[PDB]
């Protein structure tokens, strides 16, 4: 996904 200056999944 879009990265929101520190998100992640898969």
């Amino acid at each position: 996904q879009p990265d929101h200056e520190g998100t992640y999944d898969y």
